[PDB]
């Protein structure tokens, strides 16, 4: 009998386009292809983050947790699939009981013995009613949820190892600038060390030079400091240690990340997959509310045995001691004062609940992806107006070389100028991280990279 | 009889007056209506942002869901008010089997039949001693503490949306004075760039100007992004989007909120509904020390049905084929090594655990409504002395524009004054919104609005 | 016997050295005395600080939390310990039916009656194969799981206690340092007026004088809410009031704590008490195997009971109705599709979920120790830096101080001169506190102090 309602998806209550605002550019609709087909040896460039990830897909502990947890939900459905076959158990008794006078069969306190052993299958309830099929479809909806949080899992997985190995890039690059750093202002020390010792300076001039050396030597500290722990948070990150066969790695400036279409936000609630786990715990809600619909209906229990059985021990085997048993049941209780209704009352609030936490879970996904379209609105502008501040510092070091080879000015204009550059061009170099942090994490957002090819 | 212990509210270890200090103000004294009786419509002094709770009341998920869960524990505590009550029912049996020669009483193999259609009473569970009054109780604790955690939920709720809304007032603010700071210096930018033109001024007067109107754009595009995220941020907390028809937005420096005074934290004891929630966990475990003392104690179980047996099928529904049935059970475990009593003082232990959690809420509760004092102390100085600093500008602006139109200085020299104006009077929208979002989580914190009017 | 399969430690997949670099220090090899050995009454070395964490021993709230879920786990276990011995139970019954004349004793509406005071044992199974005695050790791990958690909830409370009273210590020489500067600026600001009464100083010198003081004064405002904030902190952690009878604190420039030594990623595998709660799981997950590989085996049931039975009540207790009862039964379902072998492999894919989270917090501490040597690596040298900073705009102020005694220059630059002093010297305690804070949290991470001393 057919008692699971019928299923439908709720409605998204969110729009069906992407809002637009001054932040962002031209929405270009519904595409051809999203962020989950494109795989994640397509989307990064760079070679040896890949090879990071190819090590991370076998060598990670939690994906290994989700794998194992995907093949426990898949055993946990095998059970209940066999549960809906009969069960054969052997069953082998024994009795040496004494009884009294009255209630005996001789009106003798009589020591009767029995010996009896059976097979055959106890309380083989039918599943006319679909108690044991929901169920079965309740522990088909946890093995899919089971594989889809897999999924999250790993997609989650790639963009954090991805962020991290581009953080540790980023911060390479930046601890080469501030050790610049750190030679231009010793340079300039020395020189005003050597005005000094002639006799043309003050002391506070070199008092405040070194005061300004000590701010470049402690900026120097913290950014080693940075790059140490970015290297022991990739380490964590992949499980096993950054290896040496790795191939060369491509800078940040020249484009690592393909650009994906934002597409629409439906077919999002099709590809990201805690959308679909939601969906799949509001199955089993569907499939809650059929076990319980199905719990007011008669139960049918069958027992059906065969055995030998006897009153002593060595004639149990003998021939003619055989004994048939066939016993159908039917259960039906009546006065149910809010046990059974309130039980009902319970699964319709928990598939209620499912559809609250479905339509919880649609809005966040698009709260996310809407930020990292503002992101990805605002970045590119971002770092252009970085690049011309350090274009204009580049000039700026120029002029001030040419008018120090020309012998009008010192090498003190000519180093802070020098100072200038590159503290620019480091400050180029954060919010080009930002911007590659943001694009991962709205390719992540999208649908991630559960693939490892685009499809 | 009842043999559930007596229940009594631990002492709180927190100071019975508010701390003071130097930064901390005087306190008020006794609360006479304190914020858990002020509701939000009168709190909020914006109709805009009212209009938009009153949106949240009704379309948002998770306050939808605790009301949910309400449902869920009536509906369970009602299961367990039907268990005081006897479940009667239907029972059919069939019987039709084979005995061996020795144990049959005709010494055949006889294939003996039965039928039977009982109706009544099996094993009736009889509460004696309160074990299921226990039960009912336990349900009844969970149902209150499901009860208290929609108000905690809806405070919550409404404080995450109330600063949402100021945080996004603010942003806007600032993005017009960062408008307007990039307005200043395109015409620095264009007054100096006449000069090089003209021939006074070299290329590096040029290339300073150049990264300060950079430095600028990307400041205003950063904020541009601030402004476009934080309507996603309060879209999400509303479930629908921003409407058309709203109301006017009062402003950030207005007066948008209301004074509610501290009072003592003992009123906090019964207004806070975390510390009602650690309590009701508490009657909880009580009921649970209920249930597994009064598990030491006899069960009575009790079997009575009445119906139609016979050996065959239509020879069921004859004249004189009904019969009845009374079987009174008492069972009693005696010995153990201690099972039932470690049942009991592992009772009695989840009673200590609730009562130690029932204090760290209310030291939880103690230390956040401190800090909200604190930066109550704080805060009304603090902005003042951002009010002085802008008036300070704002006085400095207004001696350079006299200064100019008399003739005196050229129009570069009031445009960076004109600059350093607005760039302190960011910094008090900066802090202002600081201080509207420090009293809004301490109106949450003390009890908050989860009525609309207040009683 | 047993069906447990043997246990044997996995392997740590993490380098067994410590990783080096160009900030990292000489590694010190292994070492007998690590963190968990020495207690946390040597390790601050200030006696306020081991005062506070000796009340924080008796007063807190998620201690005494976790000592009572460790006397709950012993009862637990206490329950399985007592389910190996029989549950010897009275079980007093009452009869009285009437039959159907087919199916009677005579032919006739006979009502048959019964009564019957018996004692005995009811359904006692014998663990052949290790089944109970597997519950029974799962329990007991889970409670040694549950010791280690008390361990690490106490040196998670030490830790939070010294960071706190840390951070205190830091915020109000913060704050008396910005008292320095709020009074150096009034001075400065006296002057300015004086200058502008007199008429040699136009307007605009004092209106940005006054902007100067006015942001010293929200600074001053902005750390005296954070050391109030600190001290609430102290108080929630403590669990009670901060003692008056308090011994003197040492100030953060002396020596505050002791020498740690690193030793090897080996050492953390038998010291810090997350892993061996992990691997408490682990034995758990391993006993939950060997408990179900005794349901492929065939369980015994026993069912033993002597006393009184008669068919009136007064007749009951009379000589000759004594009676016995020994029922011996032998189970063993035979047909499954997969049912206990999907059972089987479930329970062993949740022992390899446990190896991996075993593994994977070994990583997450091996990280957390690599974070911990980074910053003791880095700090000493930013506290060098920021020192000889000191000592450089201390040399300053001594020579601006002399050239203001001769008559060289006024008392303004005098001024400005001690304003950039403290400013220096104020940021010296922040770099102070997040170096005594890193190496806080390393101890923690190390162990912690379990123990109040050495043993």
């Amino acid at each position: 009998c057919s008692l699971i309602p019928d299923y439908q998806r709720p409605e998204a209550p969110v729009a069906a386009a992407y809002p637009q605002g001054q932040a962002y550019g031209q929405n270009t609709g519904a595409a051809a292809v999203p962020a989950a087909d494109i795989g994640w040896r397509e989307f990064f460039r760079d070679p040896q983050l890949q090879q990071l990830i190819g090590v991370a897909l076998e060598n990670n502990r939690d994906l290994r947790v989700a794998a194992l947890n995907v093949e426990a939900f898949r055993a946990q459905y095998r059970i209940q699939r066999a549960d809906l076959f009969p069960r054969i158990g052997v069953d082998g008794s024994g009795t040496r009981q004494r009884l009294p006078g009255d209630l005996s069969t001789t009106g003798s306190p009589a020591i009767s013995s029995q010996y009896g052993v059976t097979l055959g299958t106890t309380a083989w309830e039918l599943d006319l009613f679909g108690r044991l099929r929901s169920l079965r479809d309740q522990a088909l909806e946890q093995y899919l949820a089971t594989e889809q949080a897999q999924r999250s899992a790993q997609t989650t997985l790639v963009a954090s190892v991805a962020t991290a190995y581009l953080t540790l890039k980023a911060d390479q690059a930046q601890l080469q600038l501030t050790k610049d750093t750190l030679g231009t202002y010793q340079k300039s020390f020395d020189l005003t060390q050597r005005s000094y010792d002639v006799g043309v300076a003050s002391a506070l001039d070199l008092r405040q030079a070194q005061t300004a050396v000590e701010g470049a030597r402690a900026t120097l500290a913290q950014y080693t400091r940075l790059v140490a722990q970015d290297q022991n948070a990739l380490v964590l990150l992949l499980g096993s240690g950054i290896p040496a066969n790795l191939p060369q790695g491509l800078g940040l400036d020249q484009t690592l990340l393909t650009e994906v279409p934002a597409g629409l936000p439906s077919d999002l609630l099709q590809r990201r997959p805690d959308i679909l786990e939601a969906e799949h715990q509001l199955m089993a809600a569907n499939a809650s509310i059929g076990a319980a619909r199905a719990a007011f209906f008669p139960s049918i229990s069958l027992t059906a045995n065969a055995g030998t059985m006897s009153r002593q021990l060595s004639g149990l085997f003998d021939a003619g001691s055989g004994s048939w048993l066939f016993q159908p049941s039917i259960n039906l209780p009546i006065f149910t004062a809010g046990s059974l209704r309130a039980s009902l009352d319970y699964a319709k609030i928990q598939k209620d609940i499912n559809v609250a936490q479905y339509e919880k879970a649609i809005q966040t996904a698009f709260q996310e992806v809407a930020d990292g379209l503002a992101a990805r609105g605002t970045f590119t502008e971002q770092l252009q107006a970085q690049r011309d501040l350090v274009k204009a510092s580049d000039e700026y070091y120029q002029l001030a070389d040419k008018r120090y080879r020309t012998g009008v000015d010192n090498y003190l204009t000519l180093l802070d100028a020098q100072r200038s550059l590159f503290t620019a061009q480091q400050q180029l170099i954060t919010d080009r991280l930002n911007q590659l942090t943001s694009e991962v994490n709205l390719y992540k957002a999208l649908g991630g990279g559960w693939n490892q090819q685009t499809v």
